[PDB]
């Protein structure tokens, strides 16, 4: 049952759209669904799939793996060292998902996301878009070849985190550790990764909160995206839009 919802008074204006489904009940409710049905590049909620790659490969192990920091430079503090996975997650440090993802091979990479339908399923341009001058700090899902859609987000995440994939339960149950956040209400857990990119051709943000709710036996798999065309908009500014709907609407 696919209900078609107003979440507009939660966006304060910014465009967007929402899409949370009860796979148990099977209720859909859309917010926006020509926006919910176009493929954007994932940009950092790509991490949710990459740390399980990562763990399947053996590249890393648990929450505590680390990825050998190698002393480079970078303007974020805590991007200066050896931090763990579930660190690296947190604080979205491209260069151990970069440094991590680089050690799979490209056709592994390619099955993985086959068989979890991952949007357009497209690696060609495995070291990113390169024209914006970043170097290695890019990559296949950051504003470049790789692009879903916010349902085949929620479809995603529903087949991770209900056991309908072959990844490990170990495993899984590693991501959902890393994803949990506090937002002040015992009654409800909420796990999700934000993204944040700029869509250069159609000079639009890609700002991308995703994730999943637990409340009283019922779990809602949910993306929340902004195509804004204002740069201010980011992942965590859609978080925090996310994060509304979901305490006025799924409480
Ligand atoms: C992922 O989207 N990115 C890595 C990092 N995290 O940003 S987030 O808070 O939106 O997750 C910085 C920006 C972005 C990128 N383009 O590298
Ligand atoms: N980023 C979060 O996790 C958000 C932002 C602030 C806190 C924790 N959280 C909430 O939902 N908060 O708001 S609060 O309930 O009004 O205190």
């Amino acid at each position: 049952s696919v209900n078609i919802v107003d979440y507009s008074d939660c966006f304060e204006g910014i465009s967007g759209g929402a899409i949370f489904c009860n796979t148990k009940n099977k209720e859909y409710n859309i917010y926006n669904k020509e926006l919910i049905e176009t493929r954007r590049s994932p940009c950092s909620t790509f991490k949710i799939v990459s740390t399980l790659i990562g763990l399947e490969k053996g590249v890393i192990n648990s929450k505590e793996s680390v990825m050998g920091y190698d002393g480079t430079d970078y303007p974020n503090k805590n991007w200066n060292k050896n931090l763990s996975l579930e660190e690296a997650f947190k604080e979205s440090c491209v260069w151990y998902y970069k440094k991590l993802i680089n050690k799979v091979d490209a056709k592994s990479v390619q099955n993985i996301l086959d068989d979890l339908k991952y949007g357009n399923c497209d690696i060609s341009e495995w070291e990113g878009d390169l024209k914006n001058g970043k170097g290695h700090l890019n990559g296949f899902w950051l504003e470049s070849s790789l692009q879903i859609s916010p349902k085949e987000q929620v479809q995603t995440m529903a087949k991770i985190f209900e056991g309908d994939t072959n990844f490990k339960k170990e495993h899984i149950n590693i991501l959902r550790d890393i994803m949990a956040i506090d937002v002040n209400d015992a009654n409800i857990n909420v796990y999700g990764k934000t993204g944040t990119g700029f869509d250069e051709k159609n000079k639009r943000v890609d700002a991308w909160f995703v994730g999943m709710l637990e409340r009283e036996g019922d779990t809602y798999y949910f993306a929340i995206k902004s195509d804004d065309s204002n740069k201010e908009i980011t992942g965590p500014k859609v978080k925090e839009i996310a994060i509304n709907i979901i305490k006025k609407y799924y409480s």
